[PDB]
């Protein structure tokens, strides 16, 4: 997360840290025994890590739990990016608390102006490589889509939108892969793409979640 702030040990109770021996992705904990991540995430060997702040240090509130299967949007594009959306299911459930609890699924989607809320251990510097120990968030509101697809010409689908600040400065980034965009109490968006990070007229493009709630209850309830 770049131009963002520390959001403050477990402020962000459904972010979870993706692990295969380092942290490489985040997710967001819809249940106790299902998450949601990016496709571009996928991975074999994955370990969820829950109750997270500083991913360095075993703090007290982590729960670990490894993955029992990982089912990846069937339509996903990885050229493209489109369907860029995952679901993990964990070997065990995890204890809910203070600390661990899940987000809800959106009913409708989300209005263009609507702030959200953006939160990772991924890079924070758009010219350099700087991660972060603890987890940092980021305020952002959903752009237009006219504006996100000025600023990528037929890239953009039905299944993404825009947030940020077409100033630059302020945007996800590269190890926010996977992570949650929260809107009014409601999951709207998985961290997807971008070009570089918290470039001037490049915003971030985010998988739009609210086109993915049927496919998500219909498959948890089979798996
Ligand atoms: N500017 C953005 N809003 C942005 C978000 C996410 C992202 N992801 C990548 C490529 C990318 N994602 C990963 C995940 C894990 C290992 C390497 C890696 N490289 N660029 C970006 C850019
Ligand atoms: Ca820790
Ligand atoms: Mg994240
Ligand atoms: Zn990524």
């Amino acid at each position: 997360i770049v131009g963002g702030y520390t959001c403050g040990a477990n402020t962000v109770p459904y972010q979870v840290s993706l692990n295969s021996g380092y942290h490489f992705c985040g997710g967001s904990l819809i249940n106790s025994q299902w998450v949601v991540s990016a496709a571009h995430c996928y991975k074999s060997g994955i370990q969820v890590r829950l109750g997270e702040d500083n991913i360095n240090v075993v703090e007290g509130n982590e729960q670990f739990i490894s993955a029992s299967k990982s089912i990846v949007h069937p339509s996903y594009n990885s050229n493209t990016l489109n369907n860029d959306i995952m679901l993990i299911k964990l070997k065990s459930a995890a204890s809910l608390n203070s600390r661990v609890a899940s987000i809800s699924l959106p009913t409708s989607c989300a209005s263009a102006g609507t702030q959200c809320l953006i939160s990772g251990w991924g890079n924070t510097k758009s010219s350099g490589t700087s991660y972060p120990d603890v987890l940092k968030c980021l305020k952002a509101p959903i752009l237009s889509d006219s504006s996100c697809k000025s600023a990528y010409p037929g890239q953009i689908t039905s299944n993404m939108f825009c947030a940020g600040y077409l100033e630059g400065g302020k945007d996800s980034c590269q190890g926010d892969s996977g992570g949650p965009v929260v809107c009014s109490g409601k999951l709207q968006g998985i961290v997807s793409w971008g070009s570089g990070c918290a470039q001037k007229n490049k915003p971030g493009v985010y998988t739009k979640v609210c086109n993915y709630v049927s496919w998500i209850k219909q498959t948890i309830a089979s798996n």
